[PDB]
């Protein structure tokens, strides 16, 4: 009856088109995540309180103006502005801080960018967005320069150029995800071909597994007017029809006049595209071309969301330490929520990249016996889930764990 | 095959992606090195206005891809289309001296449509936010205008905004919020106001006729002139197309209707228009303001989803190309909406300033075009087929059984064309259903059913001049090879191609042919 | 080279016609043979040393058929079996339990050396070539007999010999041998001509209170039968297309339509089918099949059915022993061929939305085994459910079932993909060791015989407590 | 009615669950098939009760009887045929089936009935030295195969008498071939031996086999059913003793070993079908895996387009009782669902009591499995698989039978010269009949090995004019539609032909019945 169902079960991706209904409202939370530009426009502390309330996930540093005091200027504001919601610790939202390089500009790997890197690790910035990557070997030289304390930085490779879209397959191979960056894609390339660039890199990275974002433009116009065009609200929505993990804001958060309302907009559509998605043939598709494994955490992660899919489940809560199992439940998409315990405030915030995945900071102690700590952090879980509106009383929720993360439990809420 | 075709031909128009197991490894095969060989399909429908009325604009575009010239009448008097209409006509006739290459174009009329208005003020007033509005209907205040009174044209309007309902102003610019209705509001977001603005009421089921007194003149004078469509404002109902279907009356019998739906009625009943109607347009601009903006995509998939399903035209339209009204090259957004309407199923796509008063018609048209080619060779034909066979109801008619046969016959031979003889165009639209990836050449001797056809995917028209020969059967041949030369002229065919010629004694019989 | 064995390239075919074409005689069956096989008792079988023959050479369900036989001659049948069954209990990992159905005689119609009938029926109570006795007075009639072989005013010739079964197109007798079950222990009964739900109700009263626990197969004989089949459905355990009666109450060349939608409806609402009758005919006195007989067996076992059985091919024929080892060298060759990706992801679908953790535990390990090449999903169960509803998404990896009940071990031998080992120790005081030790021994027994191998991965399917549902999968190497 | 509600089910298994006895078949039985004819069917009445009851096919096993016992059935069997001239009329084939190479041991010391008893574990020696020919005892055996020595090696195994004598060789010496009896048994004298998974290096054809193939061509047979056929240059031998055109016969490839079902891609390239030859594939191959055989060779000819014949024992019991058994009917309805072209009787029809009724059975399991087939997904899937073409005749096959499934039609009238244009229709497994038009009388007998194809003879002159000409035999084709049941007043059918004479099959058109 509501978040499209009944285009949800339709047997035919038409006939799923057809059912499409105006009035079905989204029930779901948003799963898509938000990453904003800073500039001058969202800089200051009670600006960065706004747009996460509006819901910013990411915080984008870009390093082809400013100087190392800026930006050290804007991490420490959005630091601030998210411990001012730090009250409870399931009020806290994480919000990840990445660094863009400037790359070689014209107006290997540069020795301004060598420093900038060096910047981001001293600060401890989560994901680095690798300007104009063309082979493998680029993102090899972004992961030297990282060094041994950068290890957990997760590399986001840049998509901007004729070499690099047709040696795309060694670029995902190695790196933790890819950015469509359209602004560049589209002067380098003919600018009636980048959808096409665009759809085959957000299809690959489906397949494989790794977090897609899609880059530049898409609500240009708000930059100076407070409502977005129809080709720009139809863009972000078919981002994620696409299937795209993050969408993003770059001028109309960074320098235009309507920073937090960019944001409102996309998160708006966001979450009516996410209803709209035709789960029936995402997952046939993705279990049938996806090989066989035999990771112990791949085959629960399967199991849980065929699962979920079954009961209707409001939620799958797993327990992860790096973001990996969030990361492969993730991939197939599931309708319901997956809640993200971990104690790794890093981990909190970069599997934001991952779709329909929210993220909670678990801060109590350990308990002696292991299953009296798992199940301390899948209660957790379950009261993020009832406050945050997507857990009733009643609702089955999967829950995955170890004891690799090799256990798949359903439960229903008490 | 290869033998036949090179190698060359299979990597060309996104054959590796169309031959995938699925959509997602159809995605993962799109590659921008593949060149979109087929001539664009989806047709450009263009509005008329001042960076479009000489007659060399039109001509450049008429050669970048124009196929549907837009009058938009809720602006210029009726000389002034009328002069439009004439430069049209110059511009596309001055082709006809080689028929093997004339162009048809249609000539669409796009209603003003029944409308609520403001009155004139007491120039221009300020609406502050926070401030209280009075909304009147009482005559005393047409011409009483003030930042804190509002007259509307339109009596009914408060007995169909409810309680805390909304009233927009001047295309959504000033939003008001009904407090107490005797309609006492508050201003949501306030702005300037001038005089006789435009007002909707999102949600609201307004009682306005199918057409106003003016619509009526202005149809009456399209008809005069010939025009071959009308795009039909507001239309909310069946009731409404009927209404100007009344008013083309028998001298208008074959213009074509397409209902514009707009606000939040029309969209819930859409079955019941589509049924009437011709064909459909997704009218988005005005449907952002009646809507919330965020859902705009779901009427817009819905709606072409189901026209797809019916077999009959629907248009995209408003705000595709929107910032090249000032510069030469788009946004990215905008790239992407035009590729992702042909994608999402839609017959054909629409610019609005961008051509009536921009800096750069001729380029957004080529802009438009040259996306719309990609589009088109990026369409999975195979599950598109397959579910529009697994849904679409057994037919017992011989001229649509025909259509379906011709087309696999298409898809199984790598067919560069359907050649159609069609008098209505209703043998190019039964083609036109199934999507095949062969051009549908459509050989007519109607002149207004060649520039009608345009609003169907993927049919070319062309205009058969010729007078009857006596054996029938040498009449029908005379125009197939008419088809075949204006192929080979134009690009669509070679020798050595295959195609499928679909004629009559219903149009009820396929031929396999080669090419020379 | 993994990838050559159990038709695994017919089972990744993109489409069921290259399924087909991808079937190869020489990949050979590795996993152990899933369908149960039904081995009816007679003369042939019921000596204690011919039983143990059988239990090695596959039968899982030995049918006592109460259409002859006197109560005293079965209850030495049944202690026969249990004889021969308990004769490999000193080995508990191999020790395979064997359940003991009771197929009903039912309203049987029959007639009073032999003689011509050439191309006058009384009930007057002596038979000779133009009078036929028959045991049903009230004969309705304005008539077939010996299995439909000869047809016939007077109240396609052939020879009649005695007390032939008669076809017209709860006896107290019936209701005796129900009771008879309940005091002796059968696990099942198959129950002769079942019309609609009243009939299988009037048996589950003649099974009374201390028969609660019984199975209860509706055997499906006639054309009332085959129209009312959803009603029968909803209230029996399960169901068994007698192809013998049916194939003489509706036309010989309709039967295979009533099979194959009675196997379909049945895997849909997931209880167990049983197929049966002639499968391995001729085997009565030849020593190998047909290549008709070979084709229905494997057939079956493609159609959907649980159950495969043998009459008189085990009970009065000169190569029992073998036809069970044929059923069971075809059933296991047919099991490989089936195409498991159509067949589970139409069972996703058609199949309802469920709340029941268990159910919804056991759709995601039949996933999860999919995802890995799994050599087993290893459950507990107690009553049997358990393992009945990782049965109906049809896996490819053996469900090993470890119960304490003995009854429900020798039960769920119906289910499809189901082997029972019968777990003996006194619990321990903690669930979790309790829990562990019955899963080692599920590893253990799957080792010995054949079903599990170091380097395999296992889906492990268990509960959180002692009380609620079934809601853990577990995945586990086998070391 | 027709199943017309499995028919139209979204799942394959939501169509198993809407199949309905009840539901009555109307259309005409399409799968043909091939009766066997011997000495319960030689006479000329018999065969004319055949034709009624439905054969299509008049098959002659030269692996027994003489050249003048069975140009005795030919005669009779046209006779037959020809006494329904004065037509409604149904033409009938003839099918040769070739004795083809054998294996056999010697004779035994006692002589030609003795017997002797191989004992299980024993050692038994196989020799090719002709001074044990008529030697045979319990510890050897002769064979008239030398070459036997060198391709059956160390572990392989010699299976005598029908399988039921089964040795492993254990050593290979100048003497022959050391075994021990695995399955002992009573062995008579010139038994039948089966290598398994050899590669046995006999030649295509025996010497008997040149001179049956002769006697075939003679007498004008349509078709060979040629035993053994393990590789392609078996099936090059059987054409070359046909000769360069072959005399327009069809060379139907019998699928009966290891080696043969393993280069069975190879064998149907240069076949123009194959038969599942069941009963020499159980002793060659585990009965329990004869199954799988089938229902890959019968889905790789699918595939290909070319005709499969599913054989042997499917209604065995009937050679001595009026009615089959339960597994008997179900093997006859699976080879259906399973994709045979054609079915087949042996001694049900040759020599047993009840020739006609199994005639019968065929045909009413035939029709009722029919009506079963998912054509939803077989033509779904017969078109992903079937690749692109550029030959019009192809193009317009595909072209009519989607059209055909679009309206239901109850027919597809094509016209035909050799049955080609016929066979491309076939491939895609249309519901509609398949009304064959043609002035070929070995094309009309020679169609029958395509399903859902059924062939009108023409006899009168051509037009001066093609289209005049065409539109002749396509009224030929309606009127005799009508007559015969196949379609009436309301129906759509779709009619195929050309637009030349001697060009391509490239015209498609939908008419309405009047």
């Amino acid at each position: 009856q509501q978040q499209q169902l009944p285009a949800a079960m339709a047997d035919t991706f038409l006939e799923h088109l057809c059912l499409l209904d105006i009035d079905s409202e989204p029930v779901a939370a948003r799963s898509t995540s938000i990453i904003a530009t800073i500039g001058p426009a969202s800089r200051s502390v009670e600006r960065l309180k706004e747009m996460i309330k509006a819901g910013m996930n990411i915080a984008r540093l870009n390093f082809s103006h400013g100087s190392h005091e800026y930006h050290a200027e804007s991490i420490a504001n959005v630091r601030e502005a998210v411990e001012s919601f730090a009250g409870s610790p399931l009020s806290y939202r994480p919000v990840a801080i990445a660094l863009d390089t400037k790359g070689p500009e014209i107006r290997g790997l540069s020795e301004q960018d060598v420093r900038d890197l060096r910047f981001g690790v001293e600060h401890g910035v989560d994901i680095v967005f690798a300007s104009f990557v063309r082979k493998a070997s680029d993102v090899a030289a972004v992961r030297a320069a990282l060094g041994p304390e950068g290890h957990g930085i997760k590399i986001i490779s840049k998509i901007e150029n004729h070499e690099g879209v047709k040696r795309f397959d060694e670029i995902l191979e190695v790196s933790d995800g890819i950015m469509v960056a359209r602004g560049d894609l589209g002067i380098e390339i003919p600018a009636e071909k980048v959808f096409l660039a665009q759809k085959m890199m957000i299809g690959r990275c489906n397949l494989a597994g790794k977090p897609v974002v899609c880059a530049t433009q898409m609500l240009e116009s708000m930059i100076t007017k407070p409502r977005p065009t129809r080709a720009e609200t139809s863009d972000v929505a078919n981002a994620v029809l696409d299937g795209a993990d993050c969408i993003m804001l770059s001028g109309e958060t960074a320098k235009g006049n309507f920073p937090v309302e960019a944001v409102k907009m996309q998160h708006a559509i966001a979450r009516e595209a996410e209803a709209a998605v035709y789960h029936r043939q995402l997952f046939e598709e993705l279990r049938r071309a996806a090989p066989l494994s035999r990771d112990p955490t791949e085959v629960t992660a399967i199991g849980a969301v065929e699962a979920a899919f079954k009961c209707c489940a409001a939620a799958i809560i797993v327990l992860t330490t790096t973001g990996r199992s969030a990361q492969l439940l993730s991939r197939y998409r599931p309708r319901a929520a997956v809640i993200a315990v971990t104690r790794s405030a890093q981990a909190a915030r970069q599997v934001h990249l991952c779709r329909g995945v929210f993220p909670l900071l678990y801060r109590e102690p350990p308990e002696a016996i292991w299953a009296d700590d798992v199940d301390r952090r899948v209660q957790f879980g379950i009261e993020s889930g009832k406050l945050r509106g997507f857990l009733r009383v009643g609702d089955l929720v999967i829950v995955v764990t170890g004891w690799y993360t090799n256990i798949m439990r359903v439960l229903s809420i008490s």
